[PDB]
């Protein structure tokens, strides 16, 4: 039950880890990078940020989610001083198995299995009353890149600690599934298609698909946000709650989203404003 807090560290983190001028320069600008603990030599991932409020809070929020197995975990925060600019320094487990989508671009119940575990890191947050805010394909990471990683949940840039927040972790969640269903996103301007809550399941893709799996699409997908299903019910939904009763139905997501790539990075861009828009 009693888990440690938060210390900061203030010695230089080169003290710690392998980490070079050239990888600190890239590091100012968002990128999170490969180091290597001196003492251990294990692999570790960099993130850093320059020390002000919205810094302060992220390194919060994450560091109470880390606990949970479903969330990239922080290992250590340094305090430190770059180029004469007070930085924060996250380290962070390593993360080899790429995003998500990027794996199964290589079955019902596989997608499944996928969406009970990114349901751990909501339920999980919002028990602690964070609301993450930017749940999308670049922030689900598998440990490794076998078949039995650990897929979990990064980046709390934008992780508000409070609703209509945590809806909007749930109808991430609708998006997510939809395409992994399937392999292509919903609503298929686009900013009006949202509004409205214009999509379909098309054939073939959703032939065979269960009408109580669409129809839970359908809740998290609710443009009224007080109508969506919160995470407890999802979480307790037959098809995620029983992941192994589910019907290890084929699904086209695979050969689609492998055909249908090159339009990833299109739907990567309109998922990452359309969040930046109900935030
Ligand atoms: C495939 N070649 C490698 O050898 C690897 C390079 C990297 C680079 C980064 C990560 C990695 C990335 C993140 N990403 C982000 C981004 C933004 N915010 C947060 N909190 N995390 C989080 C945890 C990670 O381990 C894993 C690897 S494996």
């Amino acid at each position: 039950h009693v888990k440690s807090g938060l210390q900061i560290k203030k010695n230089a983190i080169i003290d710690d880890y392998k980490v070079t001028s050239q990888v600190l320069g890239l590091g100012i600008n968002g990128k999170v990078l490969q180091i290597f603990n001196k003492r251990t030599q294990e692999k570790f991932a960099l993130k850093m940020l320059q020390d002000c409020p919205k810094a302060r809070r992220e390194v919060e929020l994450h560091w109470r989610a880390s606990q949970c197995p479903h969330i990239v975990r922080i290992v250590d925060v340094y305090e430190n001083l770059y180029a004469g600019r007070k930085c924060l320094l996250i380290v962070m487990e390593c993360l080899d198995g790429g995003e998500l989508f990027s794996r199964i671009q290589d079955t019902e119940r596989e997608a499944s299995e996928i969406m009970k575990s990114i349901g751990e890191a909501i339920q999980y947050l919002h028990s602690i009353n964070i609301a993450h805010r930017d749940v999308k394909p670049e922030n689900l990471l598998y440990t490794s890149k076998r078949p039995n990683a650990i897929l979990k949940l990064t980046d709390f840039g934008f992780a508000k600690e409070t609703k209509y927040d945590k809806s909007c972790d749930m109808w991430s969640l609708g998006v997510i599934m939809y395409i992994l269903l399937c392999g292509y996103p919903p609503f298929y301007g686009m900013k009006t298609r949202i509004r409205m809550g214009q999509y379909e399941f098309p054939n073939p893709e959703w032939s065979e698909v269960s009408e109580e799996v669409k129809m839970l699409i359908r809740n998290l997908l609710k443009t009224e946000p007080t109508q969506r299903m919160t995470i407890t019910e999802f979480m307790n939904h037959p098809w995620i709650m029983q992941s192994t009763k589910v019907p290890q139905t084929p699904l086209h997501t695979s050969r689609v989203l492998k055909e249908d790539k090159e339009r990833w990075e299109d739907v990567k861009e309109e998922m990452t404003s359309a969040l930046a828009t109900m935030r």
